[PDB]
Order: C-alpha cells, then structure tokens, then sequence
C-alpha cells in the first residue's frame, strides 16, 4: 500500500485541522450548560446529545491526518477518563488550547523543543499547584458528601457509598446491580475481581458501558493456551443446552477458537466471553486454582493430563454475575461453598509463615485478600424501570468520582481549580524566550475549560474569568445558578485525579504534536 | 505487462527523491531526542512513534521508480542491521548523504565511475581508522560494560550476558525465555543452534522478532526431499492430537507441502514449522543424526526403506523450545537422554583420530562442539508482564550488541566515531579530481549522524560538530546530556561491527545508484 | 533600505539588506509571541541610537593615502 507523506508543516497544519473539528464539535457542550450536537443516526431519527463523549465518538474526518490528528486528540482523552472517570471533553478542550497556540509558536519560527519544554514545565508547576488546593475526602463523612454531590443532591447515593467502602474498605471490590425492589440494598459476597479485559471488543453486551454482563455463567478454569476450538465443542454443547453463558478464564484465547467464539456470540449462538487469567508463571497456577476455589469449578491443567475434551459441566465454576470490561474482570458471588473458602484462607494463610522474602509476602496477602476479602454490591431500587436505570447510573458515576476523591482529593469544579492554578504562577520562567512562550501557551491554556463553560452559557468568558482569578482557593464562578463563592461550598467540584489527568493528558499530546515532524498513511 | 523504462538522468532523479522521502521521514528520529512520525493504522487510532525502523517499514511511494528508490535504500540499510543488530537508521542516514551528493554530481557533468572509486576509497580507509579508534572488548568485565550500557546502566543484564559467554564460550549459542518468577535464571541445556531458516515467513507467531517459537514441539527429523503432503497425514495427525506444535528438519520441504503447511497455520488448525536440514551432501546425514541423538529422535532415512507413512509420536525428536529466524535455527534442552547423548560425543570423538585432513578434523569438532557445548538459556525476571517482556527484549537488544563487540569491539556512539574517522582522512585524494570529489562527498556525509543527532535535539549542527572535531580519539557531544566527553567512559558506545557495517552498506547502495542507467518497472 | 543606503553613501546597500531581512524576520517572530510591536520598535529604536554612537567611538579617521586605498580596495 503507497502511502501519502507529509512533512513538517504541512503535517502540522492537516494535524491542528483535524484537532481543531474534535474539538469544536465536542467543547460547545461543557457546561452545565452545554449546546446540542445533533448527530445523525443511519435508519431512523438523529441523535440530539449534549454529551461530549458521545460527540467524540463520532468524530472521524474524511482527510487522512486532518483525521489522525483527531483521532490522537480523542485518544488520549479518552485515557485521562480511563485513569479518573472523568475529562474526556476537558482534556479535549485543553489540548486544542496547547495545540493551537504551541503550534502557531512553531510556525512562526520559534523552537519545538524549548515550547515543549516550557508547556511541560507550567504542567508540572500546577500539577503541584493542585495538590496544594486540594481538599482530602478521607473519612465516612467526606466519602457521602463527594458520592452525594457527584450523584446531583441525593443524599442516598452518597451514603449508599459510604456504606460500601465503609465495609470492604476503600479499596474493596464495590459493583452495582438492578435492584429488584423500591428498596435499596448493600450486601456482601463471595467473589473477587482481578486485572484482565475482555479478549475481544465483539464480546460486548451493553454498550453504553463498553462492558460484558454475564448473568449466572458457568466458568471454565483452564490452565493452558486455547488455540483449537475442537478442544471446546463437549463443554459448549453442555453449556448451551444448560441456556446458560459461559467464561473462560485460561492462559489465553488465541486466534482460531478467538475468531470462533467471537462469531459465536455476534449471531447469538451462544454468549460466551474470554479473558487471560490473573499473573504470570509461577503465581498464576496458584491464582487461577483460587478462583477454582470460589467458584468452586476445577482447574484443567494440562500438567497432570486432562484435556477440555474430558470436561462436563461438573468442572466448570460457577458464579451469580460477571462483568468485564477493556481491562478487568469482576466475579460477582461464587457458588463455590464457604467449607472450602475459608479452607484455602487457612492454607493461604500458612503460606505466609514459610515467606522468607518480602516480595514472596505481599503476593500471597494479595491473594489472601481477593479471596477472603468480598466484593459488595449495591442493588439500586426505584419506583419506575426509567427512574431505576437513571437512578443505577449516576450510582455507578458517584461511585467513580468517590472513587477518585479518595486517592488524590476534591478541587473546585467550574474549571475554577485550573484557572486557579494558572494566575499563581504567573511568574514562571525559563531560559529560551521560547521557554516562555512554552509556559505562557500552557498557563493561558489552562483557563479555557472556564471560559468555555461560561461561552455555553452565554455570558461573557474574560469577566467571569476576570473575576474568579481575582479571589483565592476555590473561589469561584457557578454556572449553572450565575453565582459567585466557594465552589466547593456550592457542590461544583472535581477529583484531584480527574482535573490533573485531564491537563497531564492534553499536555502531552500537545507535545507529541509540536515536535512531529512526519506523517505516514494511505493514499486517498 | 509492458514496462516503463527510464534513462540516465530521469531515472537517477526519480530516484534521488525515492531515497530522500525515505530519509526525511526515517531520520528525523535518530538522536536520544528524536521527534515522532505518526503512523496511521487502519481500524483504530494511530501510531507515534520514534523508531526508524517502523517508519522506514512503513515507506513505499505511489511513482514507482521514486518508490525503486526508497525500496532500495530500505533494501540494503535492513541488512546492515541484519549482520550487525542496528545502524538501520544510521546506514539510510549516511545512504542518503552520499546519494545526494554523489548524484548532484554526476548530474553537473562529471563521470560516474569516478566518483563511485572516491566513495569506495574513502569508505575503505575510514574503516581502517574506525578499526583503530576501536576499543577492544575481551574480558569479562567488559562484556558486562557493554552488556550494561547496551541494556540502558541496568548492571544487571551486563552479569547476566557476561556470566552467559562464561560457561558457553563467547561463541555459545545464548537465548532468551520468559521468567517464570521475580528471578533471573541462567541455566546451560542440552541443546544446539544451526545456520538455517524458516521456509516461509508466514511461519512466523511473533512479528516483532520477526521469528517463530515454538513451545515443547515435536521434531520430526526426515532425511528427505518433502514435496507431498501426502507422506505427511499419519504424523500431522499424531501431533494434532497431542495438541503440539511440530518441527520440520527435512532436507526440504517443497510447492505443494510447504504452501500446505503455510495455509495450515494460517487458519491455526496444526502450528507448524519446516526449515532445511543443517549442511550438505556427506557430513548430512551425520549432522542430522545428531539432532536425533540430541532430541531423541529417529531420523527417516529413505535410503533404509521407511516413508513418512510409517511414523508415529516415538519417531520425533523433542525439545522444551525451539526459535526460528530469517536464517537461525535453536533448539532448547532437548529430551534425547545423556546416555546417549554422551555416547554420541564418544563416537565422534574418536572419527577426530582417525582424521587424515585439516578439513575433515574442524568438521568434526564443529560437531563435538554444537552437541556437547549446548545452549545457554537466559530466563528474564520481573515484577509485573509489562516490566517483565520490557525487559526480556533488552536483554536480547544487549546479548545482540555485545556479540558484536565481542567480535570487533566498540566506538564513540553519537555520530562521533565517524565524524572523527572522517577529520582523519581530510588529506585523501584520488586521481581524477573527480575522484577527489568522490572522496570528499563521503568524508562529508560521515558527518551526517551527528550532524542530525544535534539536529533532532534541536541544538545547531556546525558548532557542536565543529568541537566534536577539535577533539581526539573518542572524545565527543553527548546529545542526551549535552555534554562533551569521553563518549565511551560516557556511556554512547556503537559496536564497531555496526557503525561498519552502516556505512559499507549505505556506500553500497550509493555507489549503485550513482552507477544506474537504466529504471524497468511496469506501468501506472 | 538598499535604495537609501545608496543615495547615501553609495555602498553597503547589501548589508543594509541583509539587516532588515534581519530585523524583520526576527521582529515578526516576536509578533507572534504577543508582543505588542508598538514597543518592539521603541527599542529596535533605543538599540540602534545606542549602536550609531558605539560606532562613532569605535571610528577612528582615515586620513592617509593607505587606508583610502584600503576603503577603495575593498569596496
Ligand atoms: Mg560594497
């Protein structure tokens, strides 16, 4: 395939285009007050969303480059979501603001590598800044007051989240279930959750989470690489006339039976999903015979001579809920019985008196905790199937920004923090003149998020800027009521985590585009 | 198909071109602070990227001709690699240095032959003065320096590599597995390594060693041209139920069987690979013998009377790994018992006696050498998968350096070594004055690697070039530091194998080039 | 420039050039960086007042029949 190549400027250009389309068609929706996209929808009636993940994901232009340069933008937002469950749109929002200026710098003739440097130092500064603003959410009381504010006002959901960590701790496995009555509920159960995704995307069943739900699954516990999918075909026959889905959790899924079980599930055949199992060598015959255990299946080795064509359902675990996602896998209340649980608990626990190394010791209470440890989940109960899957879902968004708050804390929420951070350092310098361009190009970048919102509103962005850079701390502007005050006060407010993922990531695609100097793809 | 035929000038232009898209794009990230190239991909997001060598694999141009030329350029800077381990970029760097220049030349009306003389003069007598800028490196401590720097100051993989040559000699054959805990592990196997290749490149499970591994396969080990799949269906059948990959080491295997076997792990129903027995005629068979012995397998010789229709499982060799390459076979710790194996050593010993010539004898002890020598296995440890494949490929980037040290020793890393050789031979002349002009084109482009270090860095050229000159020996600019230096007591070292071989190989295609008259190719 | 340069001393209209393309690429470049260029001139300005007394001290007479045929010469 011939490809087409540009070079430096021209690059830059097709790139700053292609950025600038994803951004003007995701920022106009920031606000609490955000314009309407319309985005149209193949049969039927368009789309008319204020939600700029969902404006992003629609973005792909028709000029290659002009596209790439979109498509790098919407990639590295999409991670700073990843990392913090939040920003998409302000990172995208903030790397236009480095990637138009820093890249006019360039093309006026200054130094890519200095403006570079500069940007990244002004995000360094006021990625501490941040920390510095930032409030802790530590305590029982804290946890139900970001969950309630992330969550809109309601009271319930943050302490529904305050139960939860309040019970599996801040770390604990926490999942979020359709509740069956008008009442809420939090229970504990046996499960675990460990760090592997889906093997495939097609494997997909809700794709508004991006995530697999699997209802009462059997689980195949194989210890060994999938390759054939002839091995497969006694145990996918007792499975689907069981009716039930199925997981595999092997050493891996590869191409042949991958592609096959894939196909499997898109016309319907039988649902069914794969993932790798948790660690590497050693640990991991260990680790996947602890899910055995829970779920009370039986591990396939090959090393003492069963093949998945001598398997019946007999061996297969089972468990209440599994959900998988891009990158983990959560088993929600195994079958497998307490008798034997807490047996391997007991063994495990031993295990831990025979460690002469420290590394030998984290790694099995590590697995001492999945196990014994639970996963809580919450059923959210509402009066209306609408209001109960509205109700489920900002459940699973507080969750997220709580989430977050712990780790890194809360920070006023308008944008306020960044414009914040931004008018303290005001002095920052360098030593290029270019450096200076780098920093200002950053600092003045990190008001955009603000300006924005109060442009969707439709007032004017350099007064309200104006204003809340002349007070301190989390003073701030309140879109959606047009009130000055304490941001955190008035319940707008950010994890640490998100704000600074959301500028570390603009940052840096801001940076990988001021120093490219080549551009590779297909011919038109 | 009727071509498209294009002389002397026409073609050197239409070439000239095609080499430079190759270069400006390749080159821009060369230094320790090289700049990106975007590399589109076809579904999902694009690709950064800083590496040469995936940009380089990614140019071919829409005008054929333009594209001969950077096909060709990309042809002969893979070999420098190919024999050295690196330079790739360096080697279509310098190529395009000459080919500029040379070819601008040719084309202000002086003769062809000439210049191409001056070049290859120029080349010869910098090598010369790169073999006594050269270092040597014997001992074990500086096989860990080597190793070491070559693995980025980990310390670690230096031991490792140097503790390696220690017990296998620095001749050895040394592979690299994944680590099964969080320690490293040197074990020294029965095993062995011979100079033959892969039969299709669709072998191949592994595309970024551009290799395939099989794991616990079993050899079959027929002396024999295979050319029916027919012979075969017993035995592929045996090893498809055993749920094992499969060696080939026949003395070929050929049209029919071979595109079999190739659209046989394309779709993944049998894993397999076939590659040709080692040498030829007489010693054959022998040496054929010996990978039965080592293995435990029984060769299927035809001239006894067995076919491939009559063997089972018991006939094929097996070993716990094997690693094919472009042109390597490698086979880990085979399973033949050292009752035998030993024995066979024993036999082999002996026909050393009963030599009568010189190159009967090293044939021999080429053969005691292979089989009781064995094969060094290197197992990487690490904490996480991720850390764990990172560092098992530096350790395989380091093992690959420090061969080549071994051999020709190391020099000045940064572009310096040629830029010093180059200052050296600034007296040189020829006997036409244009091959005056021959010499000077490629003293001058033996800056170029430095030159555009310093460039990518964003640092000016001419002056840190102009003091790395003023210096001797290895003194030089270390561009990731900016500071000049000792480059080897700095820690920027090239085997002197590499910057060799980059330069021949970036000559070669010059002087080509600067000798074509003729461009064949078919029709837009 | 090079047209004044040369009704004025008929010579180094060239180097005159040369400074304003230098200047100039230089100034823009400062444009861009948000600069006000009102002032950019104020001390393009200052800077060269500076510079032409510099030079009247660095001047020194050429009187003899040598150096006139050094100016000559290199002219
Ligand atoms: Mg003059």
């Amino acid at each position: 395939a011939a490809k087409d190549v540009k070079f430096g400027n021209d690059a830059r250009v097709k790139m700053l285009r292609g950025v600038n389309v994803l951004a003007d068609a995701v920022k106009v929706t920031l606000g609490p007050k955000g314009r309407n996209v319309v985005l149209d929808k193949s049969f039927g009636a368009p789309t008319i969303t204020k939600d700029g993940v969902s404006v992003a994901r629609e973005i792909e232009l028709e000029d290659k480059f002009e596209n790439m340069g979109a498509q790098m933008v919407k990639e590295v937002a999409s991670k700073a979501n990843d990392a913090a469950g939040d920003g998409t749109t302000t990172a995208t929002v903030l790397a236009q603001a480095i990637i138009t200026e820093g890249l006019k710098a360039v093309a006026a003739g200054m130094n890519p590598m200095d403006l570079k440097r500069g940007i990244d130092k002004a995000v360094t500064a006021a990625v501490e800044e941040l920390k510095a603003l930032s409030v802790p959410c530590s305590d029982s009381k804290a946890i139900a007051q970001v969950g309630t504010i992330s969550a809109n006002s309601d009271e319930t959901v943050g302490k529904l989240i305050a139960e939860a960590m309040d019970k599996v701790g801040k770390e604990g496995v926490i999942t979020v279930e359709d509740g069956t009555g008008l009442q809420d509920e939090l229970d504990v159960v046996e499960g675990m959750q460990f760090d592997r995704g889906y093997l495939s995307p097609y494997f997909i069943n809700k794709p508004e989470t991006g995530a697999v739900e699997l209802e009462s699954p059997f689980i195949l516990l194989a210890d060994k690489k999938i390759s054939n999918i002839r091995e497969m075909l006694p145990v996918l026959e007792a499975v689907a006339k069981a009716g039930k889905p199925l997981l595999i959790i092997a050493e891996d899924v590869e191409g042949e039976a991958l592609a096959t079980l894939v196909v499997n599930t898109m016309r319907g055949i039988v649902k069914v999903a794969a993932v790798k199992a948790p660690g590497f060598g050693d640990r991991r015959k260990a680790m996947l015979q602890d899910i055995a255990t829970l779920t009370g299946g039986t591990v396939i080795s090959e090393e003492i001579g069963m093949e998945l064509e001598k398997a019946t359902l007999e061996d297969l675990g089972q468990a209440k809920r599994v959900v998988i996602n891009k990158d983990t896998t959560t088993i929600i209340d195994g079958v497998g019985e307490e008798a034997a649980i807490q047996g391997r608990v007991a063994q495990i626990r031993q295990q831990i008196e025979e460690a002469t190394s420290d590394y030998d010791r984290e790694k099995l209470q590590e697995r001492v905790a999945k196990l014994a440890g639970g996963v809580a989940v919450i059923k959210v109960g509402a009066a209306t199937e609408v209001e109960m899957k509205e109700k489920k879902a900002r459940v699973e968004d507080a969750l997220h920004a709580t989430r977050a708050a712990v780790e890194e804390g809360v920070v006023a929420g308008g944008g306020v923090a960044l414009i914040r951070v931004a008018s303290k350092l005001a002095d920052l310098r360098g030593q290029n003149e270019d450096q200076n361009v780098g920093i200002k190009v950053a600092l003045r970048a990190m008001e955009a998020p603000l300006r924005q919102i109060v442009l969707n509103c439709g007032e004017e962005p350099s007064v309200v800027a104006n204003t809340v850079k002349g007070g301190d701390g989390n003073y701030g502007y309140n879109a959606a009521t047009e009130e000055y005050g304490n941001m955190i006060d008035m319940g707008i407010l950010d994890p640490t985590k998100v704000t600074r993922s959301a500028l570390q990531y603009a940052a840096s695609v801001a940076g990988l585009m001021i120093t490219t100097e080549c551009m590779v793809t297909d011919l038109p």
